[PDB]
């Protein structure tokens, strides 16, 4: 199909996302960049999706996060998504889409202005959220690995794509972990979506990056580097280490992964049959072009290798 100004989709009904786009790029994300905005768009398709419990309820990716915002933003672990809600909910009175619909628009169109990204697949008709979601469906970076992989696996996320979907933390910062630093990041690399976090998370703790006694936060290897306990267990966690590992230098593997695994959780709640996909309005990211690398200085013996089966990759620094 051809649009009014000309820009074409595979799907008719795919048209009215365009005019939408062009909003987003301009007036969301300033410009088409790979910034703040982006990471918490990017924050708030999880938020919304896992909201997704078989035996307490919750439509999963619906919207209900800005639809039924004065209830999920007191919830802890939606602590700092008030400022990203607050900043989507007049893009989606202005336009013509469910509130479901824009969260993971926004968060494909995001992604995809980060260098190494991926077109997140994208269907168009869910319908306004009907619900809240429940209390207590949102993981914590205090939580324990079997905590985690628990309420992830209740959504309907085996332990490996935990650890796909986590790729997110490659383009991540943390605001509320430390409130001395706000804006440190998980990786070297916040604006590049690519295998630094997998890297990074697997070096020796060192210090911490600002105060050294907050909930949920473990010894950074870098100054300029927040670490999550949660990151930190999984990296080193038995049931998820080696697929952790698995994505260090394997830049493919992370942006097949992450895409397919995204559109599952784009989808929590939801039937795809239902819906028209609209996948191609995505922009095309950006590639890589630096090679994955230890941080300069550090070596092998800097790595925490958890991985029984295969040794960690030699990579230089
Ligand atoms: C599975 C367990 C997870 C835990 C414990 C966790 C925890 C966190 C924490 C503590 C922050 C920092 C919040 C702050 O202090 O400002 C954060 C940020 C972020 N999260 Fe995760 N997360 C998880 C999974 C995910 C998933 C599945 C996604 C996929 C979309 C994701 C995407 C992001 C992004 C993009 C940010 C950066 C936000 C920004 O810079 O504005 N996270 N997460
Ligand atoms: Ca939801
Ligand atoms: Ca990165």
């Amino acid at each position: 199909a051809t649009c009014d100004d000309g820009r074409t989709t595979a799907n008719a009904a795919c048209c009215i996302l365009f005019p939408i786009l062009d909003d987003i790029q301009e007036n969301l994300f300033d410009g088409a960049q790979c910034g703040e905005e982006v990471h918490e768009s990017l924050r708030l398709t999880f938020h919304d999706a896992i909201g997704f419990s078989p035996t307490l309820g919750g439509g999963g990716a619906d919207g209900s996060i800005i639809a039924f915002d004065t209830i999920e933003t007191n919830f802890p672990a939606n602590a700092g998504i008030d400022e990203i809600v607050s900043a989507q909910k007049p893009f989606v009175a202005k336009h013509n889409i469910s509130a479901g619909d824009f969260i993971q628009f926004a968060g494909a169109v995001g992604v995809s202005n980060c260098p190494g990204g991926v077109r997140i697949p994208f269907f168009l008709g869910r319908p306004d959220a009907v619900a809240a979601s429940p209390d207590h469906l949102v993981p914590e970076p205090f939580d324990s690995v079997d905590s985690i992989l628990a309420r992830m696996g209740d959504a309907g996320f085996s332990p490996v794509e935990v650890v796909w979907l986590l790729a997110s933390h490659s383009i991540a910062a943390a605001d509320k972990v430390d409130p001395s630093i706000p804006g440190t990041p998980f990786d070297s690399t916040p604006g590049v979506f690519d295998s630094q976090f997998f890297i990074e998370t697997q070096l020796k703790g060192r210090l911490f990056p600002g105060t050294a006694d907050n909930k949920g936060e473990a010894q950074s290897p870098l100054q300029g580097e927040i670490r999550l306990q949660s990151d930190h267990l999984l990296a080193r966690d038995p049931q998820t280490a080696c697929e952790w590992q698995s994505f260090v230098n394997n830049q493919p593997k992370i942006q097949n992964r992450f895409a397919a695994t995204m559109s599952k959780m784009a989808l929590l709640g939801q039937d795809k049959t239902k819906l028209i996909d609209c996948s191609d309005v995505i922009p095309t990211p950006p590639a890589l072009v630096g090679a994955a690398h230890l941080p300069a200085g550090f070596s092998l013996s800097d790595v925490e290798q958890a991985c029984a089966a295969t040794p960690f990759p030699a990579l230089t620094a």
